[PDB]
């Protein structure tokens, strides 16, 4: 299955990310809310289109790095810090 993790304990970019969300950008990269087809199957299996991915930004690093979040049609959202290898559902009332 897959863990939960509230969104206070999230790294601060993360959260950073979900507000822009929240706020429909503007967001910094060129590939912000393009669609994540879930090729994997790692989330639940739904039509095309359902999920987007966003960048977390990483200091860290130089490139855009591996940090995302992925959001859902009805507002579901998932935290992924490996390029979508790992995720667990964010709660939001938390």
């Amino acid at each position: 299955a897959l863990a939960d993790v509230c969104r206070t304990k999230l790294p601060s970019q993360a959260q950073d990310t979900l507000a822009l969300i929240a706020k429909n950008g503007p967001y910094p990269y060129n590939r912000d809310g393009v669609v994540f087809e879930n090729r994997e199957s790692r989330l639940p299996k739904k039509g095309n289109g359902y999920y987007h991915e966003f960048t977390v930004v990483t200091p860290g690093s130089n490139d855009r790095g591996t940090r995302r979040v992925v959001t859902g049609g009805y507002g579901e959202q998932y935290w992924s810090p490996d390029h979508y290898a790992t995720f667990q559902e964010i709660d939001p009332r938390c």
